[PDB]
């Protein structure tokens, strides 16, 4: 309803990385394990913000009982890059982005 001081890009990753956990058909759950910066994160409230991060496999499955962050992480796991522009006051889907699997070993 009222969303009086509600303005982070932190915020809005936390919500599509875990929107995207549930949205997906993956097998495991994909933690957010580094958020990159994109151009103007913080400067378009009614407008879209560019969002785009790397998610690792977790030892939790998809879905499970609390959110992905709650559980530990598996290093020997994929990791995936989702990068996509969503809003951060009026938050809409489906979210538009896009995950593109990154080699990090």
């Amino acid at each position: 309803g009222s969303h009086m001081q509600a303005l982070s890009y932190r915020e809005a990753v936390l919500r599509a990385v875990d929107r995207l956990n549930e949205q997906s058909s993956e097998a495991n759950l994909y933690r957010l394990l580094e958020l990159d910066q994109p151009p103007k994160a913080d400067e378009d409230p009614g407008t879209p913000k560019p969002v785009s991060f790397t998610v690792k496999e977790t030892v939790c499955p998809r879905p499970t009982r609390q959110p992905p962050e709650l559980c530990d992480f598996k290093e020997n796991g994929r990791v995936k890059q989702c990068v996509g522009t969503v809003t951060l006051d009026q938050i809409k889907d489906p979210l538009d982005i896009t995950c593109n699997e990154v080699q990090g070993v």
